[PDB]
């Protein structure tokens, strides 16, 4: 699981309200969270298996 699993979600300055995936450290395993639709940092992902085929184990 690399590094940037572990940054919390940015949503970013910006205003949309989009449904984005993003691996939560503490539970080990991927939640949503809103974007705000830009700069997107690295653990935004698009559906929960994207997100666990990166950020998961073993």
């Amino acid at each position: 699981r690399p590094d940037f699993c572990l940054e919390p979600p940015y949503t970013g300055p910006c205003k949309a309200r989009i449904i984005r995936y993003a691996y939560n450290a503490k539970a080990g395993l991927c939640q949503t969270f809103v974007y705000g639709g830009c700069r997107a940092k690295r653990n935004n992902f698009k559906s929960a298996e994207d997100c666990m085929r990166t950020c998961g184990g073993a």
